[PDB]
């Protein structure tokens, strides 16, 4: 029985069995007040004392959200929905430890993706166990509110100010601070990671001055605030307050009136709303996200980064060779995963429409132009393989690489990869390649356990990427020093280096993407 | 080993096994069937070409190394043997551009190329293809060691060949 | 000495810490270990570095030895603790008689029980934490003997004796080689053959004596020292190396073991200094040498002999690798010790 004492109260973990030996779990300890009746649409406030053991024992709560219900039964999407109850009362953390307890261990806190909509950190491919085991690294995963409870906003009005899901994950930074040298851990070696909106995430506590203490390094897997679904226009932000307002019989006009009126609906109607706030969205929108709200995020954060107001620390950075093939199956006409989606040259306009919805004819026919020239004309799956390009181009490498950059530009060491492995028992078909979210179970180790049914060679990649990221955290540099690997060299604005993530050989290559990231950071914007 | 190394110690062969066969994986039928050919193909051509252009660029002359890496369509050896030894010649001579022989388009690209290249490279000393948005071709120089790859998909620039394959073989196997 | 040390006199501000062999490896996980880092200012390593491969036992090999001794000792239990506490009882001389045989091939020298990677002192494979700069910033001296290997010699290689001239032969060698790398291939050993037996002549007939030892001084302390000092000068520290290369006139081992290792530790010390004990003159002079240039060195972090018109110590960088050699005749500057020797040592045999 292993129980410890914390700022706010004894908690009690389990001991779990992880390659012949033994990792300490404490699962779900709360770190906010629920943000329930009054306190919902707030920023989380200070949990108070508790006398007796809190038993962290299970995943606690996940946060209200609409789940993914596009393929009911079929595994690629249901891994990534919530596996425990959806709760208003979801503000909870999870700590592994190694066994036995470690002395100063480094902590890698995982801020998990989704849109800003989804996610928890229960699931499956975010279990920290093996990183405890195998790094002898503490892990660290919290809840943070997601969709409308997380990211509704009124700018200046603190019933609903914006940005609280933040503001939880900051709480959760707040918590590890606090608490985990009584975990053994050293609260000056803290690394966030995180991917999709969790890099997002991430990205912005590098902005936010709020954060600045709260952490040393940080980790960005498929994802930066500069992508253009990671920031919510104030205008965007009002529209869709105001619409929910509508959907609901909502509308007053003491906007406080709104807030409180919106406090007694229960979750399931704000949630059942949230989609249609959009005119034109899909099952993938990011209907609510952060906002520009004077607190966590003091100005536009494009302006920020251009100008250098960051936390001055290393950074890795890096994307997955087809980031946009998931989202072609969630609304683009001819697409199915269970076919090879060959598309023809009007499905691939009518896909442009989906996904580019309020752009202008112009501005269409320029990514058309830019993505169409062929290397041979009668290719059947050219359409395909360009709207899945475009998509991940637009929405993920380009802006990563932009950040990379910016970010750099300033003096701190960066270092960027190309996932292009994928997984021996990715469920989805082969013609969507090196898929969004697919790198997370390398990075968490999954591949470590051979009673799982990856091949050697994972196994070796993803021990490989667990080492890599380690040393990061640890000492600021991603090598792997021992085994003659490939030495990952820094990301410079001139040269722009980076690391290829694979099974077979891993290589030093150059201005990833080039052509397509000027016509997407340089040119777009304009339209 | 004992066919292609026939005057190599016991010793000297066994450091070649040593440096090919740690694999990535025990188990991969095909291990030793790759690491003969790589062995043969490094020692009598890859490695032996890139000491010749560090020697030479090391005297001030620009110096530009490329790596063919695409299997002719129409090739009548077996996938196994790759992309051999001979098969880049008929893209030089613009064998690939004649339509009615059996080429794919993309061939025609490649070898419209690489014709375009090699006869920059004979008329002005530099084997860009200026027109048609292509990869510039760097300078090899002995630092960086950059070369440039010659495919239907991707054509890439790239740094230090065979790195450790030819330490082994440039440095090291000489003394044997 | 922190806390105390200021009573006696002392400046608890300026501590440099100095050892040989084992006591230059300690120093060094010294620089490694956050618990030590305010707890002195600059560093003297003579003949020693954690990453030579004598100075750190494997977890794997640490356990399997806890356990044959506990085997050993009739202190087999299950209960880990117990084991411990039954070796608790056992008489320091049953512990001590066993501590041989914990390791399967092992001579009178080898470090049955050494520093370990536990998670306190030492928070990760040291060689990491050379290779990514985790490693407290200041000046190191650092440095090596000529004939480091020889004294290992007469401790079990066959053909090998202190009162004759240990002239061996090929096979002797071959022997010598199972002794001092006993669960390495036998290609491994073949390598080691291959990169010392290329004579500049075949019939010289020490030639097989004197490789053996210098492939034991260089694979266990000169290129690991070497390599030690590269790696902690690239990131940005003064680095001062030596060779020291000064026979002992009254050194009792023969003239064949050479420079050995140990026989550096009576200078710096200053034996040489009293004059009613034997040394030479030129023994003196070199002896005042080195004891003001390692006390400049803890001084003021610069081995130099400023007054008397002395060859300056430069600085030791990745590239140009110059050093000093310490001598009685000419004291000079050199380039690049060991290089090829080192080059097969440090690159390629951890391969084997
Ligand atoms: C938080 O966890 C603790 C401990 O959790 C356990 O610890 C590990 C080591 C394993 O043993 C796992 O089983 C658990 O994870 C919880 O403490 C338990 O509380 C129960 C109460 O339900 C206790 O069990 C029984 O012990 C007493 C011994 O005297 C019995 O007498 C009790 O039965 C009595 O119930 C009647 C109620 O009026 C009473 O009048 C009768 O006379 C009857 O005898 C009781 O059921 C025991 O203290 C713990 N259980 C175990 C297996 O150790 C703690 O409850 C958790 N906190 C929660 C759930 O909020
Ligand atoms: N009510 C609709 C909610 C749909 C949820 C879709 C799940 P995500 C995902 C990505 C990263 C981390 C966790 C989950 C996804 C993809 C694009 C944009 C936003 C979210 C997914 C789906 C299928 C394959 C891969 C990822
Ligand atoms: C800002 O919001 C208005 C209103 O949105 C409508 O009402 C909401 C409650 C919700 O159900 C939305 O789906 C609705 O669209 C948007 O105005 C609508 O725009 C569409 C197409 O442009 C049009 O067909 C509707 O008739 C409009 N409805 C009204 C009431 O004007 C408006 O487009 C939003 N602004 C932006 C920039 O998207
Ligand atoms: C690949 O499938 C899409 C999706 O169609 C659905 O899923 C299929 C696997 C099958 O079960 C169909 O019955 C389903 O309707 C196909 O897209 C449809 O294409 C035709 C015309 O092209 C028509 O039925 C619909 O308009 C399309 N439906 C959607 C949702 O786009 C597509 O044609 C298939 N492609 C190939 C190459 O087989
Ligand atoms: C790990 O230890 C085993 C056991 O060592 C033996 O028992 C001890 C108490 C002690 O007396 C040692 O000297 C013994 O050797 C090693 O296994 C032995 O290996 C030798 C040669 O390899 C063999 O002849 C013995 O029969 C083995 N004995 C047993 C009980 O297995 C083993 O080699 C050690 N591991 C390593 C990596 O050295
Ligand atoms: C140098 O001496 C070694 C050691 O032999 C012992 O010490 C000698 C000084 C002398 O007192 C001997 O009687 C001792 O046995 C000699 O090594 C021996 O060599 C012969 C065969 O070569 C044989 O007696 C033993 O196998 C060897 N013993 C050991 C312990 O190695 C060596 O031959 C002498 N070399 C020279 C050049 O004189
Ligand atoms: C509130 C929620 O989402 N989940 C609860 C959980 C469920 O409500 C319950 O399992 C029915 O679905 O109940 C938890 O608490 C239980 C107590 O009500 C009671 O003492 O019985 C159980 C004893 O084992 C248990 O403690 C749970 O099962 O953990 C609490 C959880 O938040
Ligand atoms: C734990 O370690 C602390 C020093 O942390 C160091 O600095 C930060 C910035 C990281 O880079 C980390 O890896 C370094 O070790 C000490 O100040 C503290 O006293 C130590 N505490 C315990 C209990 O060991
Ligand atoms: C002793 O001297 C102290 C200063 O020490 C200085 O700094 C360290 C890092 C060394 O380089 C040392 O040589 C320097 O002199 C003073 O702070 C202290 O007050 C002094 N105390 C007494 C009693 O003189
Ligand atoms: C109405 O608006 C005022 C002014 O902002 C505010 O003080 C008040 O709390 C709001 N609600 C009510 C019920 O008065
Ligand atoms: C390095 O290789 C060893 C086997 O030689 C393996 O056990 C270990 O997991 C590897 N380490 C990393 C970090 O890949
Ligand atoms: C460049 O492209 C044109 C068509 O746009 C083609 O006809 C020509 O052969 C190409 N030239 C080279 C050198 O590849
Ligand atoms: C036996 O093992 C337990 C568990 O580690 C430990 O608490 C205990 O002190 C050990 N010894 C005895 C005598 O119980
Ligand atoms: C320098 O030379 C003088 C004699 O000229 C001698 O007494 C002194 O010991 C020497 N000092 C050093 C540091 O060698
Ligand atoms: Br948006
Ligand atoms: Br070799
Ligand atoms: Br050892
Ligand atoms: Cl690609
Ligand atoms: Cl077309
Ligand atoms: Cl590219
Ligand atoms: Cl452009
Ligand atoms: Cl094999
Ligand atoms: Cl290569
Ligand atoms: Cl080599
Ligand atoms: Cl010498
Ligand atoms: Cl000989
Ligand atoms: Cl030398
Ligand atoms: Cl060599």
């Amino acid at each position: 029985d292993i129980i410890i004492a914390t700022k706010n109260g004894k908690v009690r973990g389990m001991q779990l069995t992880v390659f012949g030996g033994t990792v300490t779990a404490f699962l779900g300890i709360p770190y906010a007040q629920p943000p329930l009746g009054r306190l919902r649409f707030k920023k989380p406030q200070s949990l108070t004392k508790w006398s007796d053991i809190w038993n962290a024992t299970k995943y606690a709560n996940s946060c209200c959200q609409n789940i993914d219900q596009s393929f009911p039964g079929f595994h690629g999407s249901e891994m990534w929905n919530p596996n425990t109850d959806l709760s208003e009362d979801c503000l909870y953390l999870n700590v592994w430890i190694p066994a036995p307890k470690p002395k100063n261990a480094t902590v890698l806190i995982w801020i998990y993706g989704g849109g800003f909509q989804t996610g928890t950190s229960s699931l499956h491919v975010y279990d920290g166990k093996f990183l405890a085991r195998v790094e002898r690294v503490i892990v660290v995963s919290m809840n943070y509110r997601v969709g409308a409870l997380g990211f509704l906003a009124l700018p200046g009005n603190p019933e609903a100010p914006g940005n609280m899901g933040l503001f939880d994950q900051q709480l959760a930074l707040q918590w590890v601070q606090k608490n985990i040298a009584a975990f053994g851990g050293n609260p000056k070696s803290v690394t966030l990671f995180g991917e999709s909106a969790g890099a997002a995430s991430v990205s912005l506590h590098l902005l936010s001055p709020g954060s600045h203490s709260l952490f040393t390094r940080a980790i960005l897997q498929s994802g930066s605030f500069n992508a253009p679904w990671a920031v919510t226009s104030l205008y965007e932000a009002r529209n869709r307050t105001l619409n929910l307002a509508k959907l609901t019989g909502c509308s007053r006009e003491n906007e406080t009136e709104i807030i409180k009126c919106l406090r007694n609906k229960d979750p399931q109607e704000i949630l059942l709303n949230e989609a249609f706030v959009v005119p034109y969205g899909t099952p993938l929108s990011v209907n609510f996200g952060p906002t520009v709200d004077g607190d966590f995020l003091t100005d536009m954060p494009d302006i920020l980064l251009e100008l250098g107001q960051f936390k001055k620390t290393q950074i890795l950075v890096g994307v997955n060779k087809d980031e946009g093939t998931a989202f072609l199956v969630y609304g683009a006409p001819g697409f199915s995963k269970d076919n090879n989606s060959i598309i023809t040259r009007k499905e691939f306009q009518e896909g442009l429409k989906i996904f580019f919805p309020g752009v202008s004819e112009f501005g269409k026919e320029s990514i058309l132009f830019h993505y169409t020239d062929w290397v041979d004309d009668q290719r059947p799956e050219n359409y395909r393989e360009a709207l899945g390009d475009v998509v991940g181009d637009y929405n993920f490498i380009c802006p990563a690489l932009e950040f990379t950059k910016k970010f750099s530009e300033w003096g701190n060491n960066a270092f960027f990869y190309y996932f292009e492995h994928r997984s021996s028992k990715l469920p989805w078909p082969e013609w969507m390649g090196v898929m969004h979210g697919y790198e997370i179970e390398f990075v968490f180790g999954l591949p470590l356990e051979r009673r799982d049914q990856y091949t050697k060679a994972e196994e070796i990649l993803s021990r490989s990427i667990v080492k890599r990221w380690a040393n990061f955290a640890k000492y600021g540099n991603p090598q792997e020093t021992q085994n003659q690997s490939t030495s990952w060299p820094v990301f410079k604005s001139t040269e722009q280096k980076y690391l290829t993530l694979n099974t077979e050989s891993t290589r030093i290559m150059t201005k990833l993407r080039a052509q397509q990231c000027r016509f997407w950071t340089s040119f777009f914007p304009k339209v």
